[PDB]
């Protein structure tokens, strides 16, 4: 009965350590995600497995053959029990899977590029010198294509339109557009990510401007789990003993570079 | 089947309408929460009847007798259906009643009278001539009471034992002490409040620092409840639409008076 949990390679969320690729088992593995399923597992007194998510996907059904891929679909298939991970509750997720309450909560913020004249949203749509975008299929891009916010709607029909392309691949991708620009493109992205990104060298990068929405990450279970109970006490329980500060700080500020 | 909801009287989450005193119906009130419960109902498809909770109380149960009072008591002894209100989502509450995700985020933060000369909690923390303090019972004494943190422990020792107390007994007192005592009283509560206050005439408040933890309020449905999953998709939806941002906006700021 050792719990099967998949979760995604990202940083800090979930780390090869240094010169353990070719050792065995959890030991392998540290950072923010694998100390929470240390304690979730404590908590709900369960033995479990990390398992990294075979196509390295969050989890998106494919508007035509209407299959889950990632995360989600490891568990809407039953090939894992639970996703410990940083896993955006969201409701097509929620119509199928159980998410426990947010352990972490997040918005869409802006990266730039220190000494980038913008300060916010707003800064971004009023002008034209800085181009900027956001993952190509993302959460990010789909917040500015419903939205009827004015300032949001501005910019994306600049971002929908914009040649050549200011969407990015992969975030690896758009962080590294923003570090060689020289200052001419911004990058939207999870404001978890972009305080993570801030901390680390060259430290080059700064968040600017409040949120534009409001997430949470959530662990996920298949539908009707029986563990989906359990884990849910056990995040509010280490929000309550300030466990998921204390985990936080340390991965992203005493763990931090600049 | 009209949906009995419960929710408590406090602004802007529920008011009675100026000059209703002597009229009748859901129609006396207004609010973020009235709102709100328009929304939950239109989009589950249900009618609904708002009343106030009998005793005026959140939720807790009596250590003692373990009778719970306030809203989870009306949940949990069968007098209303569904809680619409400024409810934490809390591990003791949970274990008793279902929580739908957060539709809205919150944290412990500070509340000054504008030209008090401090900037955040470790500024407070440094000093004594500023006092500064709490609810006498309720979350925020606990946090304190329980918290490992440095700079938080400290401003537990200091208000443990401070004299005259620096502890109130209900909010409207917390916040008539910050602005009655020329700059000499700091009042830590949630931010959500703090930061309605301050758009509300005298304007002579002012919401300092980060918030020092994170908690969210959630929807509240007895175990088993045929409209727990019907609510819960529900607040994602409205997330996801914008609404629940709108909504803080029109009555935090669009009613604002500063
Ligand atoms: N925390 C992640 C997630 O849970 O998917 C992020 O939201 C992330 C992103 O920023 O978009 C990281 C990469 C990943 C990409 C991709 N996800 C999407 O295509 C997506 C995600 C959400 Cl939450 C959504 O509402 C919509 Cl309309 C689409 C993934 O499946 O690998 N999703
Ligand atoms: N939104 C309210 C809540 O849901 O009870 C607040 O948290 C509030 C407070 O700030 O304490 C407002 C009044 C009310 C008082 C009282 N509740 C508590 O005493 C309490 C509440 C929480 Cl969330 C908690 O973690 C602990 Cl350890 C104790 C009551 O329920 O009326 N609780
Ligand atoms: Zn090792
Ligand atoms: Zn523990
Ligand atoms: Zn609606």
């Amino acid at each position: 009965k050792t719990v099967v949990v998949t979760t995604i390679l990202e940083s800090p969320y979930v780390m090869m350590k240094k010169n353990h690729e070719m050792l065995e088992g959890n030991e392998r593995y540290e950072g923010y995600c694998v100390d929470l399923a240390a304690e979730i597992a404590k908590h709900c007194g369960f033995k479990y497995k990390l398992t990294i998510v075979g196509d390295g996907k969050y989890g998106a059904r494919d508007a035509d053959t209407k299959i889950w891929n990632g995360m989600v679909g490891e568990l809407v298939y039953g090939k894992a029990d639970i996703a410990i991970a940083p896993l955006t509750i969201t409701l097509v997720r929620e119509e199928v899977i159980d998410f426990s309450k947010p352990f972490m909560s997040l918005g869409i913020s802006i990266m730039i590029k220190k000494g980038t004249p913008i300060e916010s949203a707003e800064d971004l749509s009023k002008q034209t010198e800085i181009a900027y975008g956001t993952l190509d299929s993302g959460s990010t891009k789909e917040f500015f294509r419903r939205s009827k916010i004015a300032v949001f709607d501005k910019m994306w029909t600049y971002m929908r339109s914009a040649e050549p392309s200011v969407f990015v691949r992969t975030t690896a991708e758009g962080v590294a557009r923003v570090r060689k620009s020289k200052g001419k493109y911004a990058y939207l992205l999870e404001s978890t990510m972009n305080e993570y990104i801030e901390q680390r060298k060259p430290c080059d990068t700064m968040k600017v401007g409040g949120n534009l929405d409001s997430k949470g990450y959530g662990i996920a279970t298949p539908k009707g789990s029986s563990l989906g109970n359990a884990v849910n006490l056990a995040v509010l329980k280490l929000n309550e003993q300030g466990l998921l500060d204390k985990l936080k700080n340390k991965w992203w500020y005493d763990k931090g570079e600049c």
